[PDB]
Order: structure tokens, then C-alpha cells, then sequence
């Protein structure tokens, strides 16, 4: 077995190929995945795994220089909106309209689907660099 | 979005094709997956999702007529061994040596990998029939 | 076997992947399917299965937030046109010219071909969200 | 559109390649499909389309020289057994144990899944010759 | 064997998927086939099978609502030009410059190559509807 | 255009790869094609093209050192049987039971389906060498 | 073995599909092959086989109506330039800048790499018709 | 970028999938790789990278429970043979004839080719388990 | 074994297809690889193999006519910038903004990932000609 | 361009993967190529390129530890049999019946087809080691 790094085989493969500025998506259960974009579905049942738990894990295993989210998350979902803000306190957090956000997901390397059943609980983690 | 059934897209696809007697595997994080057998990895981190939580979900979404496990689970892991026994109280529960168990996984339609970090926490759910 | 959800394996796989706003088509025996769009043909013989029957099943298995049809259905196929309005009484129903409808079918995740042998018996079901 | 022949596009393609002795299967909603065998699922909901209805269409579009079924069809399905005897009057009708039957489906060009929710409602059509 | 419809397996599969307005091409031994368009070559030797014979069989197995040919066919190959006009008496027969005709063949679902060795003996058959 | 050799593009590709002792099959409209063997269908309609005509073309474009056919042809299809003897009068002609013949078609590089509608009108051409 | 036509199997396949106006490329050991264009490398060692020898074979096995080359060849490779004029004395010979020539190779069905080691020893053969 | 784990993307993907008892190979510049076994070549030039260096990295990133090598390493490559015994002091080390070793490499998930230019510098690392 | 040329099997294959002007990339451990561009990752651990070492090998096995790098390499990597100037004395060395540079890598035949953990340590080698 | 090694791109890729004991074949225009074995056809026309010339280039670019040929080559083609013996003076030259030789070609990594038109001018070159 692999000694270090993220436990998920599909996810490790994705992180393995990450280059500076590449993007991945952590999505709630309703986010549509653009055609051509790999979908790694971790959902077990409504609410599991949670948007937060998943974001925490990716944050611990990926060097993130920027986080992007839909402004709508601030309106209907303040919980996750503040979680994301605190988790990535030092990174760059930008809000776009959900529409623009979805457009940007076309460039993602993969969309990680969680069981999160709350509005606009989605974000784009943009890869930083180790040197 | 799909109104009913299991929440996981990969899993729904697998269940969708299940015929009477087809088999699927729910595995701990260390079970080797035979070549050719689809691997759907739900692991988030050590212990998550748990062997039990996953088995409960599959039991609620799949008609199971038989469960197979490695006898070794009774020795080092009584917790999950009793969970499986209670969960599938009415189904047929057979124990094989872990070796024989792994041989049988060659015929599985897929191996669902969980984050379970406990010995021999693996089982084969054999599809029943609705009529 | 799969306990809940739509019975058709091909269809279940399609619903499994539906994200908010994704679209699928239910078509009559003569609708052309754009290149690259998955075609799942349910037809048994002329008239079977019927547009109506298929539309009913999909409505029970998918959360539809909007329905789209060719305006030519109202004039050339009153029976099926009113059926739609009735079945999707709560959903937003939009009519486009048949030509524009077909253009839109290029974005569909799949086209479900029925045995319907009546003019313009086609519709696009746009996925809603469970939360 | 295609003028003559079976209406289903997937089935049409299967019949097109049939040579003397090639076999197809018509199955109830629970028959397991062997790996590598194309599955054309016509099912719409439990019971539809029916084993009998589907079997009739295929008899009308395919030159059958022999029909094979599981003996268990007589004990667990007396009706469907008579139907076959009647439908394929001039054809040889062989019965095997369900197990032998399933082993035989491995050679089939495809398995047509019906919505039949009746025990052992399966059969193999063995193509004859037109000259 | 297949009881009804066109005898050629490759052609059968093509006709089977035809939706209203889809197009196929019947070509002479010299027509270039656009990249990506399935080529079904029926030629045996110079002149066989003939453009006319092939065109007759397709007329008998496919519902044609429109026929397209290059105007140059009226200049050098009046025989085949007259044949085509009489074969599709009721249908719409449109002539385009050979150059424009070739551009249109890019939308075709397939190009059937015959053994015809006479100038511009090519045509596009656009599919109609059975209802 | 290609100046020399067989006209059929599909057939030219098959001959081009022919090595000493590679086998090819010319079949009637009913011979089953073993799985994995390329099927090049030249059939236009019942009887066209004819086994004889197809055989003549191949004989003139392929160096044949041996021909194999089913014994059943001598009595059930005396015409095409005489033909074979005459056409390949200088080659070694071997007859096997139709069953053995079919098993032997497993090793064929391709099966060329003709429109021939007479029983046992099949044969195998075994490639020779030009030096 | 194949009795007639070009000896190279890879080349025979390319010619077999040639339609009126399809293009082919004979290149020296340095010409870049555009992505997506099939590369058939005949090179054995520097200078072998020669552009001239390769051109002669293709000219005798392919009906050519036009030849295109880079103007740079007339001055940087007078020998092979004269050759071309002589070999294709009856065909239309057009010269383009080497850059335009390369852009034009994007549409080629294949690039045949020779061992030629002299600058601008490349050309495009445009297929003609046998009728 | 990926924060933890092995730096090589190809290797990380391989470790990602390791299940208890799965095997991978570290090979010298001359070991033959069985068909079907993924080859990840790290070689830069003769000697680089070295067997030892690669073995060290893999040992730090993979949980090895057993190591396998050719007995010919002891006699023909003392330096690398003792290196192994030292690095994997706690693991079970088994030696087989080189021929038997190679046979075993057929079961490997991949062969990591190094630039090692010394005799029999090859080994199989069998994955252990983290629990 | 291969007698001459670069030792890496993956690189050898890339160099083999190089035509005049084709480009390859040598990248540090953080350069993102565009979709569709083959990635040959040689990295072993941070720093190994080095950008310079890798660049030297490629210069010894590939005829480079031009080298392209990001201007940012001079400010964030004064050493590696001199190395390139020295190594490719007779070659044109063009500098672009890192952004333009990345856009250029989209046309590369492949990206060779080194273990270089130094800012902007990337370059594009543009193949020259041997005649 | 590639600076060193064999000129042929297809051949380069093959040599690049050669591991000790791997085998490739150099064949005359008549040797059949076993199914699944990559065929690299270098033939231009009868006799070119010659078996000898091709064999010389491969001897110069590949480390051969053994040569295999059919004994029939000594009977009909002594010229090429002597050439082979002198070319590989030091190496082991084993003769097998042509039939056995052909069986061995199934293990080959590739078959290089030359234009040689003389009997049994084929051989297997088994790879050696550079250390
Ligand atoms: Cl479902
Ligand atoms: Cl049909
Ligand atoms: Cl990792
Ligand atoms: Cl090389």
C-alpha cells in the first residue's frame, strides 16, 4: 500500500498529475459535470461525504493558491461559505456568478462529487506550486 | 437528478446491470482488486467511509440473497463480523478462507473500496431476484 | 438486483449522472439523433412503447424542472401535447420550433427512442435539483 | 427511415449479422448477462415489455430453427411454456437445467432484456436459414 | 437469419438508425469519402454492382423524402440521371454543383461505394418518416 | 485512384496483408461468422453478388495454393461444386464436413459474405507465394 | 499473396481508399507529419529508399492528376526537381512556398516517409479517376 | 500540486492502486517486460537513475512486506545484492532463479525501468498493508 | 537491446517521429501539461533528475535548431539561463512571457517532466534537420 | 530530428523497448504474420528492400545474442543463408524447421517485412544485453 498522500486511488491519480494552475472541483450532489471532465463520485448518501470534510482532505493533500466559488453560496449557504473562507484563510478566494463558475468547470481536470445536499456547495481548487 | 435509488453514480450504474447471482465486493482499504475488475473507490481518509456504513447502504439498495466473507474476519474483527451477521440476518452467510475469498472476487462485477482500516473487513454481496 | 429506481439499466445509468440542468430526450420513432448523442432505443414495434408511457416513467424517476417541446406538437398532435401539459403541470413548459428543438437535442445526454408513431411526439426533460 | 424489418435499431443490427446457428436471448428482468455479451435492455417498468410480446416480435423478424429454455420454466411458469410450444410449432424445443441454460447464453450474440417479472421466463433463439 | 429488410448487414445497421432527414450516399468508384464518414464498399469489379441496381435496392428499403445529385450528371451521364428521376418520381430531386454535392456528403451517415465506372453517378438519399 | 488490383477497398486491405498460408472465406448469405473474424459483406440482394462471381474475382487477384469446402456441397449444390473444381482445377481441393469447415473458419483473416442463396456455397482460399 | 498492385501492405491500404482528389505525401526524412495524419515510414537508412524510387512506384500504382511541391526544391534540389517534372510530365504541377505546402499536408491521407536526405524532397500526389 | 507522496506521477498512480500482496518491479536497463505489463521508464542515461536510488524512494513511499530477487544477483552483483538486504532488513527476502523471477514479473502491476547497467539488478516489491 | 541513441524508451519513441520544426518540452516539476500532450515523467524525487542534466542528454540525442524559454527564467533562475545559452551556442534562443510559453507547449509532441524544483526551469526544443 | 540510432521511426520504437531476450523478425514478402504481432512493412517493390540490407542495418542498431532461421533456407537460398552466417559470426545461429520457426514468430515483438522475393529469407534476432 501507498505510505503517504491522499487515501483515494482515483484522487491520488488526479493530484499526481497536477501542474501549477491546474484546477479540480469539489461539488455538491447537484452540480452538472461538463462533458469530457472526469467525474470521481464519493457520495454514499445524502450529506455524505460532506462538502466540508472533503474540502478539508483536499486542502491537506493539495497545494492550493486559489479557490473559486459561486457568489450564490453566500446567500443560501453561509455555513460552508464561512468554512471555505476559514479553511483557505491565506489563499485567494474569488466569487463568480454560479453561471460563470460552471463555465470555468469546463477547464477542470476532474469534478469530485460529494453527498452535500445544500445549495451552491461547490468550489474550484487551483493548484499552487511547491517551489 | 435521479429521484430514487443509491446516490452514487458509479454504484447506481453497477446495480443497474445486476442480474440474479451477480456479485459485488465491499472492501477495506487493503484488499487487492483483481485485474479486469472495476474499482469504485469511495475512501476519503482512514476509516471513512466505514465498512459498516457502506454495507448498510448497499443492503438498502440491492436485493441480496447471499453474503460471503473471509473466516479470518471472525478472529481479528468481531465488530464488523457481527454487524454483517445482524444486517443480513435473513440472507445466506458463508465464510471461506481469505485466500478462497480473494479467488472469488475475480468474478465480481466491481469492488467498492471503503476507508475501513480493520483486518478482513470485506464481503461479497450476491444479487437476489425481485420475483 | 437493484431494488429502487427506474428498471431500465441504460436509463438508470443516464439518470445516475444527471446534474442540475442536464437534459435528456424522449423521442418518437422518427426523430434524428445528433452525432455523439447516446441513443437508447426502447422500441418494440410501431406504437410500442408509447411516448406517453415512457414520459410517465421518466417523470416518476427524474426530477424535472423544465420541459421543452416543438410548437408543432400542439397543432399536429393534440393528444400527446395535452398529455405533456397535464403530466408536467407544475414544470415550466417551453415550446420552440421543431428545427430549434432538434438543434437543442445536440446538448442532450441521451435520446430515448420510443415506438411512438405520431407527429412531433418529442420532448426534452431538463433535470432539476433535490435541494 | 428503414422501411421493413424490426423497428428497434439495436435489435435490427443484431439480426443483420445473424448467420445459420447464431443465437440470441430474450430474458426476464433478472437473468444475469455474461461478460462480453451485448445487453439490449428494452425494459420500461416491471412487466413491460412482456416476455411473450417480445418473443413474438422476434419470431416475426427472425428465422428460428430451434428454441432452448430452462426446464424450470414449466414448473415455475406453465403459461409461458405453452406459448413457446405454440409459437414455435415447426421448431425443435429443447429444455435444459437453468444452470446449463445460463452457460449457453455465453455464446449468444446478445441478450434482450424484457421487463418480464416471472421466474425463468428466458429463452434462446437459434437462427435458421432462408435457403 | 433476418427475415425482412435489406440483405446487407452493414447497410441494415445504417438504415436501422435512420431518423427523419438523415442522409446516406450511393457513390461511384471514384467519389472521395469525407474523413469520419463510414464507407461501406460493395464493389466487386468495374461496373459491379451498378449504381442503378444499388439505388433500386435502397429505394425499396428506405423511405426517401429527397434526392440530391450533382448537375454534372446531366451532362456526361444522362442514362443514370434519367434512371434516378424515374426511380424517385414523387420525391424531390435537387441538383447542386458537384463541388457543393461533395460538401454535403460530409453530413452523411455513410457512403455506399458501388462499382459504377461512369461520371458523377452519385446521389444523396435524405430519409423521410413513416408517420 | 488505385490503378491495379481488386476494386473493393475492404478486400484490397485483406489481400495486402496476405502471407503464405493465410486463409480467406467466401460465404453464402447464411454462413455464420466466428467472433473476432472480420466480415466484409458484399451482398446486395438475394443472389447478388453470386458465389461464383465473387470467387472468380478473388481467384484472379489472390495467389491460391489450396481450396477447402464442405463435402455437403457436392450433393446439395452440384452447380457451385463443379464451378469450384473447374476454377481451381490446378489447386489442391480438400473437402471436410461442414462442421469441420466452420471450425476452420475461426482462423480466417476475414469472411466475405456474398448474396449467394444456395446451401453450402462457401469455401476457403489459402494463400500461396509469388516466389 | 496479393497478385497485383503495390507491394507494400500499408501503402496498398492507402491506395485502396483513394477517391478522386484525395491526397498522398511522399516525404524526405525530415518533413514533419501533421498530427492525425498516418505516417508510413519506409526509410531504411540515410538515402534509402530514395524519393525518386518511391515516387516511381506510387506513380505506377496510383492514377495521379496533379502534383504539388515546394518552390524551394527548384533551387535547393534541382536533381529531384527535374525528376518530378519528367516523371509527371503529363500531370499538372503546382509549386507553393514550403510553408503553404506543409499546411496543405494537413489534408493528406498519409505521409510516406522515404530515406531521402536532400532538402525539400517532398511532394503531394492528388488522385485522379479511372473513368 | 500534490503535497505528499512519491513525486513521479506515473509511479504515484501505481502506488495509489496497490492492495495487499500486489507487486511491482524495479528493473535494470535490460530486463524484458512481459506483454501487458505497464512499463514506466525513468532512465536518463546509462547508470541513471540507479537501481539503489530508485529502490530507496519506492521503499519510503510503499509498504513492502516481501521482496523477491534473482539468486544470480548475489554472485554477479554483490554491491546491489547487499544493498537490498540492508534496505529491506525487516522484510522477508526470497531469491528465485532469474528465469523464475521473470516468470513472476508477469503478475506485476508495472515494471519501473531504471538506468542501472549492472547484472541482475532487479527486484519485486510485494505490497504490505497499513492495518 | 538498442545499440545507439537515447536510453529512455519513451523519449526514443518521441525523437523517432521528430520532423523539422516539431517541438518537445523539458519541464520542472510544476509546469502544467496541456490536455492531449503526452507527458513522460522522469522525476524521481525533488531535484532529480535535474533540468540541466536532462537538457544535456536531449541536446546530445536531438538536432535542435531553436530553443524557447520564459523570460521569467532569467529573473527567477539566472543560472539555468546561462546553461542554455552555453549549451545551445549555435541555436536561436527566444524568450517569451511564461504565459505565451505555456500556450506554446500546446503544440509540443510531449512534455518531459524533470524533478527540477526551480522557478520557470522549462524550455522548448525545436527540432532541426540532418540535411 | 533524432541524431543517432536507426532511421526508421517504427523500428526505433521497437528497438527502444527491447529487453534482454526479446525477439523481432526480419521477413521476406511471403512470411505470414501471426495475429497480434505488429507488422512493419518496409517493402517498396519486388526485391526492395533486400533481406540482406535490412538484416545489416538491424545488426548495426541492435545487440543480437542469437539468430534463428529455418533449415529450408540452406536448401533453396544458400546465398542469404551464407550472408546471415557471416553477418552474425560470433552469435549463436540456430536452425529450426520452417514450421517450428513460424511457431516461434508468435512470440516476436514485431515482424519487419522486406521486399525479398527468395525462399525462406526470414530470421529471428533475439536481443542481448549491453552489460
Ligand atoms: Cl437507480
Ligand atoms: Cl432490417
Ligand atoms: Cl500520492
Ligand atoms: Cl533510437
Amino acid at each position: 500500500m501507498k505510505k503517504h498522500g491522499i487515501l483515494n486511488s482515483h484522487l491520488a491519480k488526479i493530484l499526481a498529475d497536477l501542474g501549477h494552475t491546474d484546477k479540480i472541483v469539489i461539488a455538491d450532489a447537484g452540480l452538472p459535470v461538463p462533458d469530457g471532465v472526469l467525474k470521481i463520485d464519493l457520495s454514499l448518501k445524502p450529506g455524505l461525504p460532506a462538502f466540508q470534510d472533503t474540502a478539508a482532505v483536499l486542502a491537506e493533500e493539495m497545494a492550493v493558491e486559489k479557490v473559486i466559488a459561486a457568489a450564490e453560496i453566500k446567500a443560501s449557504n453561509q455555513e460552508n461559505a464561512k468554512f471555505l473562507e476559514n479553511l483557505f484563510s491565506e489563499q485567494e478566494i474569488e466569487y463568480l456568478s454560479h453561471e460563470e463558475f460552471k463555465l470555468l468547470t469546463k477547464d477542470a481536470k476532474a469534478v469530485i462529487r460529494t453527498g452535500e445536499f445544500t445549495p451552491y456547495a461547490n468550489c474550484i481548487l487551483q493548484a499552487g506550486v511547491l517551489f
